[PDB]
């Protein structure tokens, strides 16, 4: 009922899961104003969320995405040029608006062999708060920063979720493809390759075989590379709606 109305609302707040949101109901926490008077009940995640309830619903215009992506990209150049940073999502695919900045990052330095270089992402984030670009954190791994950026005002913009993800360079491509999407594109891509005698995921591109159980990743220098394995004309990210 109109109470369920609640679990439905709360869940609107980031960090608030269903079971998570469920408890806030038992304690008698319902509206956001209920939230507000109870940060003490919230971990840091749910807290940033309520912070930016508003902003967190507006969408991201592309003019803005661009600006944001220039800043991210430039800084990363400064630290170490060997560093690669692709912005993914709808955005990469010409989308006119979007819901957040999704970044994929890698360094020749780190590969699926390494598996331990949080400083590599971290260095990346700091430069960013150093810049006043990132402005809050949501959570933060040794490989996946989750947070909240903000375009520089001249005088202001909304707060905006951003995610950085460290992926091995041997698995970056597959990874870039994946996060590019779109959903069905991925469905279709994987779909054909399976015909051409290959299996794919965000990590790799591997041959199939007898009984089907098989593998052993193939080399991937580019996104183009993957497409050649499957023998398709490389599809620009635009023509990827499916
Ligand atoms: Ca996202």
């Amino acid at each position: 009922d109109d109470t369920s109305s609640s679990i439905n609302f709360l869940t609107r707040v980031t960090g608030i899961g269903p079971s998570a949101a469920r408890k806030l109901v038992d304690e008698g926490i319902k509206t956001l104003e209920d939230l507000r008077k109870n940060e003490d009940k919230l971990n840091h995640h749910q807290r940033i969320g309520l912070k930016y309830f508003e902003d967190f619903e507006k969408r991201i215009p592309r003019e803005e995405m661009l600006q944001m992506q220039d800043i991210v990209l430039n800084e990363v150049k400064k630290l170490d040029p060997e560093y690669i940073a692709t912005v993914c999502g709808s955005f990469r695919r010409g989308a006119e608006s979007s819901g957040d900045m999704d970044v994929l990052l890698t360094h020749p330095n780190f590969t699926s062999e390494s598996s331990k270089q949080p400083k590599l992402l971290h260095r990346v984030v700091e430069q960013l708060q150093k810049v006043r670009f990132i402005t809050d954190t949501l959570s933060k791994g040794e490989t996946k920063f989750m947070g909240v950026c903000q375009l520089p005002s001249e005088n202001e913009y909304p707060h905006r979720r951003i995610d950085i993800r460290l992926i091995p360079k041997d698995q970056y491509y597959c990874g870039v493809l994946y996060f590019t999407g779109s959903d069905i594109f991925n469905k279709n891509m994987r779909a054909h390759a399976l015909e051409k005698g290959f299996t794919i995921n965000e990590y790799t591109i591997r041959p199939l075989g007898v009984t089907g159980v098989a593998g052993e990743p193939l080399p991937v220098d580019s996104e183009q590379d993957i497409f050649d394995y499957i023998q398709w004309r490389y599809r620009e990210p635009k023509d990827r709606s499916e």
